[PDB]
């Protein structure tokens, strides 16, 4: 049980290091301990601290389950969090390699990571602040605005394709070996300068990323990496920031496993042994807020059933245009969406916000907020979106499949709601509620393939009674609609036989349109209940026809009907849209 603590400011390099009176100096100390600690040992920085020029990695080591390895704060919070801050410098730097093809990407190469993990596990990591600044590039979210100049703003970016790859937090797993119960807590990660490009690279506000120990070049190399895989398990990151980084705000376990995970694509579905042995198990990522990202919000890869909730995404994408993204090379990847996975099993995402996703209209080829990649059982329920530059959800290509999103409210989503391009079977869609404005439209224009929609609310939100295209494309069998409300509307779905429509929307719900355009300031999600609950414009009003309008519903994925929007009980017959009547 021994603890560190490191002041600067007070301390001083000689010292001890052990004890509140004799603290280290510098985080280089730490460095030269960091791989024997040590279970419930620890390394407390001094709140009011900044370790300009410096970094802590940890390598090779753990703790036990009865006492992990800590790195957190000491003395008085009102200080504020100390600051651990790179500024790209050589001691940070280190060479990354997956050993293995991982797709059309950067696989390989320098990387600059502030606060490194390679294989340690049952470790703890909170209430630091994080940066990996470059003085030379500033772009800042808080006043970003598309100009016709690049680089307008006062702002100053590298769009070099060859930038170095810098990340703010990186656990690494390359022994073939589990890493595991990994906690990060009330981290505040920002001006994480990386590459604007590199997706699979350590490269943006936290990423977690698998590697092969070795080059598979033999049939013997290829029996013991089928058995002796490096994976996460247990890896939980909550209540932490990542604001102002390139290119990835969150995102965990990509893996050059894939190999065998993507070995044979087949219809979609995903095997449950398979995605346990060389996938990610018992990921959680709770209570964040990302903003400003670069690229993508936050995304898990290879993960066995993820908990994603509480997080609220904003603003992303801010890299992803024609003015900065000017250096694609063959790799390309100028796409991006919010909060969303690649190649899970039955992962969940609930009571998520995502706002304005950006530059959809600027070279973004997508710009959702919730994205049903490739993978199978996915489940969007009880998320609200607003101001999204293209669509709410997507469900994209062939092998994404079984997809259910439900009780979610969408809110001025822009150029279509619902994206379907080429997607694959199973997807269902059903009480949520789309308040759909003049600059949108039920579906995206290139949308084609499968969607079964029931219990809806779609909401058209201008000023006739608009004729809307209900159908595009018959891949898969197309869009199929069954009871859902049509609010406003001069036509409905030809496929829906159970028809209800509305002519005005103020004898229907409360107050629709009015729920957050903003993510709050702090970050943390709105209230959906008491004094400052923001989503009661959604609630149906008395003799509203939303109410026991609905038919049950039999999930086409089994996920059995719980509750709506804002944590009531459904009860027999359901009510149209998002929320129930009180
Ligand atoms: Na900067």
């Amino acid at each position: 049980g021994t603890t560190y603590y490191v002041s600067s400011a007070h301390g001083d390099d000689a010292n001890a290091g052990t004890s509140e009176n004799a603290p280290w100096k510098s985080l280089t100390k730490v460095n030269d301990i960091a791989s024997d600690l040590g279970p419930g040992d620890s390394v407390l920085l001094e709140y009011g601290s900044e370790f300009n020029d410096q970094y802590l990695h940890i390598k090779d080591t753990a703790g036990n389950a009865d006492a992990p390895i800590t790195i957190s704060a000491y003395g008085d919070a009102d200080e504020g969090k100390p600051v651990i801050a790179s500024n790209g410098v050589k001691g940070s730097q280190w060479e990354q390699d997956y050993r293995a093809n991982v797709g059309n990407h950067k696989n390989k190469g320098t990387v600059s990571t502030t606060l490194l993990l390679k294989d340690v596990s049952y470790i703890t990591v909170s209430n630091l602040e994080i940066t990996n600044d470059d003085a030379d590039v500033y772009d800042p979210i808080d006043t970003w605005k598309w100009t016709d100049t690049p680089d307008s703003d006062g702002t100053k970016l590298d769009r070099s394709a060859s930038r170095m790859d810098r990340t703010g937090v990186a656990g690494i797993a390359e022994n073939g070996a589990t890493m595991s119960n990994v906690t990060l807590d009330n981290l505040y990660i920002h001006d994480v300068d990386g590459n604007i490009y590199n997706k699979h690279m350590a490269n943006g506000g936290i990423y977690f990323m698998a590697h092969y120990p070795m080059e598979n070049t033999s049939a013997e190399t290829d029996v013991w990496l089928r058995e002796h895989v490096s994976r996460f398990d247990h890896v939980t990151i909550r209540n932490s920031t990542v604001k102002d980084v390139d290119r990835w705000g969150i995102a965990v376990g990509y893996t050059a496993y894939l190999n065998y995970i993507d070995a044979n694509y087949g219809d979609g579905s995903i095997d449950d042994a398979l995605i346990a042995k060389y996938g990610s198990t018992n990921v959680r990522i709770e209570n964040n807020y990302v903003k400003g990202a670069g690229g993508d919000a936050i995304t898990l890869m290879y993960c066995d059933r993820p908990v994603i909730e509480h997080n609220v995404g904003d603003s992303v994408s801010k890299h992803i245009n024609t003015q900065d993204y000017t250096q694609p090379g063959s790799y390309g990847g100028r796409v991006a969406a919010g909060i969303w996975p690649w190649r899970c099993k039955d992962p969940v995402f609930q009571y998520n916000e995502m706002y304005n996703n950006l530059n959809a209209e600027h070279g973004n080829g997508d710009g959702q907020a919730w994205d049903a990649d490739y993978g199978d059982g996915t489940l969007y329920q009880y998320n609200y979106s607003y101001g999204n530059s293209f669509a709410s959800l997507m469900i994209c290509n062939w092998y994404a499949v079984n997809t259910t999103f439900r009780y979610n409210i969408s809110q001025n989503d822009r150029q279509g709601v619902f994206d379907l391009p080429s997607n694959g079977p199973g997807n269902h869609i059903y009480n949520n509620t789309v308040y759909v404005d003049a600059d949108s439209q039920v579906l995206t224009k290139r949308s084609n393939s499968q969607s079964l929609f029931e219990n809806n609310i779609f909401i058209n939100a201008t000023n006739t009674k608009k004729t809307e295209t209900w159908n595009r494309g018959s891949q898969n069998g197309g869009q199929t609609y069954d009871n859902n409300m049509y609010v406003n509307y001069a036509n409905k779905p030809t496929s829906d036989a159970n028809a209800i429509e509305a002519d005005d929307v103020s004898a229907v719900l409360a107050g629709a349109g009015s729920a957050p355009t903003s993510a709050l300031k702090s970050g943390a999600e709105h209230a959906r209940t008491g004094e400052k609950a923001a989503f009661d414009g959604y609630r149906p009003v008395a003799g509203s026809k939303a109410i026991n309008a609905g038919k049950v519903v039999s999930d086409l994925n089994d996920y059995a009907v719980e509750n709506d929007f804002l944590g009531n009980a459904v009860k027999g017959r359901p009510d149209l849209g998002a929320v129930e009547a009180a």
